[PDB]
């Protein structure tokens, strides 16, 4: 169904990055990263 195939897991939490075609992380990008990554370190959950 969706692009969401090249993905990779790495560590616990991640995701995938449309725009970047790539999988990017989001414990790596804690503070600065998009809303996808908000679970992680954001009003979501921090």
């Amino acid at each position: 169904g969706s692009p969401w195939s090249l993905s990779c897991r790495k560590e616990q939490g991640k995701f995938y990055d449309h725009l970047l075609r790539d999988c990017i992380s989001c414990a790596s990008i804690c503070g600065q990263h998009p809303k996808q990554c908000a679970y992680f370190c954001e009003n979501k959950l921090r």
